[PDB]
């Protein structure tokens, strides 16, 4: 069972950072129209089309629409990632150039599972079991056939189930909790602040605790101080595990709550 419908594509890397993506493309010798597909870490169920042209990198976010299709911003809709990559191979339709050489995964390397795989394989699975009591091949398919709005809802409160989320911690209590454990770089927790609906990332770097404000837009996207936007806190954390993006350091291991 592969929860991501792009899992069968040889050029799909799963949940990787932009740096690793660009690394794979360089070792593919660069060249115009060299491309790969990866999971989007900001938009739930989405992808990023990583392309190179004029020996410089391009990254096109692909958003999953409500009706289950996929589209680059202002672009046409496609029923799936596979369909999407095939179309753009035969017609740039806004891209700097058409997809040519697929930067396939090197032998041994599988797609990295991320939030989306976990959302479906664990959380939607349990949601489906609780509501319909399905078991075998009926539980699967049902897992990949839920509406994007249901997946979004589960994902939105998923952080409440994560060990790094501390539902009631002051700034001072967070520091004390972090200093009183292993003071390793990237040790972290997330905590709600007074103002609805703001949160704080508390992390250790150089044996010093740092606090970062997280606020959500009027669009409901969760924003780090650098301004990068995420559908969920869960995605925000998983993203910062792979890229600092205005943090003094990446998130590594959770400071456990209970
Ligand atoms: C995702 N992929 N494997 N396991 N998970 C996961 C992590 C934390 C919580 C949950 C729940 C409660 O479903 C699943």
């Amino acid at each position: 069972h592969m929860p991501d419908p792009a899992a069968h594509l040889p050029f799909f890397y799963g949940s990787i950072s932009r740096a690793e993506a660009e690394e794979h493309l360089k070792l593919a010798g660069m060249a115009d129209g060299l491309f790969l597909l990866r999971q989007c870490l900001r938009s739930l169920g989405g992808y990023v089309l990583s392309l190179v042209h004029d020996v410089r990198f391009h990254h096109f976010p692909i958003e999953r629409q409500l009706n289950g299709t996929y589209a680059i911003a202002g672009g046409k809709a496609h029923c799936g990632p596979a369909e999407l990559c095939e179309f753009y191979s035969r017609d740039p339709d806004g891209l700097p150039c058409n997809l040519r050489k697929p930067c396939n995964r090197p032998s041994g390397l599988e797609p990295q599972p991320g939030v989306f795989d976990c959302l479906r394989d664990a959380m939607v699975r349990d949601y489906v079991r609780q509501t319909w009591k399905l078991e075998g091949e009926a539980l699967e398919q049902a897992i990949i056939s839920q509406a994007p709005q249901v997946e979004k809802l589960i994902a939105t409160t998923a952080h409440e189930r994560m060990p790094w989320y501390h539902s009631s911690l002051t700034r001072e209590e967070a520091e004390r909790k972090l200093y009183s454990g292993a003071q390793t770089d990237g040790k972290f927790l997330l905590r709600p602040r007074k103002e609805q609906g703001t949160y704080a990332l508390s992390l250790i770097y150089g044996k010093t605790v740092y606090h970062y404000l997280i606020s959500q837009d009027k669009a409901g996207k969760y924003c780090i101080p650098e301004g990068t936007k995420f559908d969920t806190l869960w995605q925000l954390v998983e993203y910062l595990k792979l890229k600092a993006d205005g943090l003094i350091y990446c998130l590594k291991e959770a400071c456990p709550n209970s």
